[PDB]
């Protein structure tokens, strides 16, 4: 997990040296000691960066690496986390971090609060993470640390861009607030995952709403790619006239895996989303639509007909190379393929 205890022990040039290790690892993974010194130069003028280095090493924000010629330090995952938080703090998006952290298979979910005391969600992407069970909590070593960090950066950038596009089009998604490195700060939605919804008296309405969402997404050029009972939140509201009836409003989250309706495998991704919904509705509410499909060939005819803005171009905006997209999709497909 992630502990933010040390976060306040850190001085101004502890941050500067940490940041210097980050910048110097742009090219190579190990950053030689005298290159930290040069990058960290304030005026400058180190002048006691050597001490900061030990502080950061002790706190596990960087780690010493001795190699044939390259003798220096690398940033750790904790170090990147800290750098992200610092950026959110400095831009005043995050004032405090909650005691409650949700450790997931591909991301960590934290609750944070700003200076006004408003609670928001901090999502930290964790591509590469694997856990080991003893036969009688780690990262998969087919990639270096810098590669996993790079991929999680791409994941956060992608998700944030899609959350912006979707939010501005009027889709029910969290409000995106800020993005730094592998992290996103977004609004806290007052809804819980559909997986745990305790009672649905009218499955057919909710089903129709979810199906309309998949079709609405497709009309805007998108396929969610992980559309299931964990990525659908249900807002519950008691009706004004009688409180016995509860109106249910679905909200969608979790977008680093979204694909365009033009993706070579779009039909498989479309069909898979729909089948996930049907499966869930069959096992959880014993509900089965009499309505066939919807089928991909139907959906594709609808993009982007009428006013439909193509949201699958939000990625072009950032500086997302085709290489970055292939890198990310490969890492993602690998994650979900081995669940
Ligand atoms: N904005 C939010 N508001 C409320 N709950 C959220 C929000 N984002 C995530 N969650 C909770 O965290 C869980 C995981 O979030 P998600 O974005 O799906 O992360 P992961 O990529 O690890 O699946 C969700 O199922 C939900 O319980
Ligand atoms: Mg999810």
């Amino acid at each position: 997990k992630l502990d933010t205890r040390a976060m306040r022990h850190l001085t101004a040039e502890d941050w500067r040296v940490l940041t210097a290790v980050e910048m110097g690892s742009k090219n190579h993974e190990i950053v030689p000691t005298p290159l930290i010194e040069k990058i960290a130069r304030l005026r400058g003028g180190s002048s006691g960066v050597h001490k900061s280095i030990a502080t950061l090493a002790k706190a596990g924000l960087i780690a010493r690496m001795k190699e044939a010629k390259y003798d220096g330090y690398r940033l750790t995952y904790g170090g990147l986390d800290y750098l992200a938080l610092h950026t959110h703090a400095a831009r005043k998006d995050v004032y405090s971090v909650g005691s409650r952290i949700g450790v997931g298979k591909e991301s960590d979910i934290m609750i944070v609060a700003d200076e006004k005391g408003k609670q928001k969600v901090l999502k930290i992407h964790r591509l590469g993470r694997i856990s080991f069970r003893t036969v009688k909590r780690d990262y998969l070593r087919n990639r270096s640390t810098g590669s996993w960090m790079y991929l999680s950066r791409l994941a956060a950038i992608k998700e944030f861009a899609f959350m912006k596009a979707l939010y501005e089009e009027g889709f029910p998604v969290p409000e995106p607030i800020a993005q730094s490195r592998h992290t996103i700060v977004m609004s806290l939605v007052d809804a819980l995952p559909m997986r745990q919804v305790s009672s649905v008296p009218d499955p057919a309405s909710l089903y129709a709403d979810l199906i309309a969402l998949i079709l609405r997404l497709a009309k805007h050029g998108l396929i969610h790619g992980d559309f299931n009972e964990f990525n659908i939140l249900i807002r519950e509201e008691k009706d004004a006239e009688d409180p016995s009836s509860i109106t249910l409003t679905p909200i969608i989250i979790d977008f680093p895996q979204m694909v365009s309706m033009d993706h070579p495998n779009a039909e498989m991704y479309f069909d898979r989303d729909v089948q996930c919904i049907k499966r869930f509705f069959e096992r959880r509410f014993h509900f089965v639509s009499t309505t066939p499909g919807p089928f991909y060939k139907d959906a594709k005819k609808t993009v982007g007909k009428d006013g439909a803005k193509r949201l699958d171009a939000a990625l072009e905006a950032s500086g997302f190379t085709k290489k970055m997209a292939k890198d990310l999709e490969a890492a993602i497909r690998e994650q979900q393929e081995s669940r």
